[PDB]
């Protein structure tokens, strides 16, 4: 069907809500495998996490045409595929995009992509903070980024930018509205 992209700051909850929707759905939606020139984290799996390359193959990718949006984040470079999207809903599955809000806007202006659009919001900035501060591994100054960049995320969203809002305040009702949101069919 219609890809959806979901976008949202990190801290949320947000990969916990698509964690479920994979386990449930696993043979109805898939996933758009970025590429990215970060190195890989404990746990992450190449080719499922993220096609982890090397600079000169992202610039290769670029080059080549080889991207529908990308974006550089932190100093590395992140991108979503034309074929990573194709193979999916070519597949039959509907492809879920996890990106930012550099690469919504991007993805807005591909009319021919035809996606919907779904934010994750955090219940307020002042609770992103505390779960921040919570994990123990960040800085003040990376908060405080991270934290400015939340913050222009929701300003964006009272754009209507997004077909649909979420608020995660809870995880299994969250989970709800995001069930209500993608089998409402278009
Ligand atoms: N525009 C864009 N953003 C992405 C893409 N892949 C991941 N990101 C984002 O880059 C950030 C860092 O991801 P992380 O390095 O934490 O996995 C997050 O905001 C995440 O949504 C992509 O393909 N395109």
């Amino acid at each position: 069907s219609r890809p959806i992209v979901i976008s949202g700051p990190s801290g949320t909850g947000k990969s916990t809500l698509l964690k479920k929707l994979f386990a449930e759905y696993p043979d109805s939606f898939g996933f758009s495998v970025s590429s990215t020139t970060r190195t890989p984290r404990a746990g992450e799996v190449n080719g499922k996490d993220y096609n982890f390359v090397s600079v000169d193959e992202f610039k290769s990718m670029i080059k080549n045409n080889e991207f529908i949006e990308w974006a550089q984040f932190s100093g590395n470079y992140y991108g979503s595929t034309v074929a990573s999207v194709k193979q999916v809903s070519k597949s039959g599955k509907t492809c879920i995009l996890d990106i930012d809000m550099q690469g919504v806007k991007s993805v807005k202006a591909i009319p021919e992509l035809n996606a919907r659009f779904l934010f994750i919001a955090p219940p307020s900035v002042e609770d992103l903070k505390k779960r921040l501060e919570g994990r123990g591994t960040e800085t003040e100054e990376s908060i405080n980024k991270r934290l400015s960049a939340a913050q222009a995320e929701l300003a964006y969203a009272e754009t209507g930018a997004h077909d649909k809002v979420i608020v995660n305040d809870d995880l299994d009702k969250a989970y709800k509205e995001l069930k209500d949101f993608i089998f409402a069919e278009k």
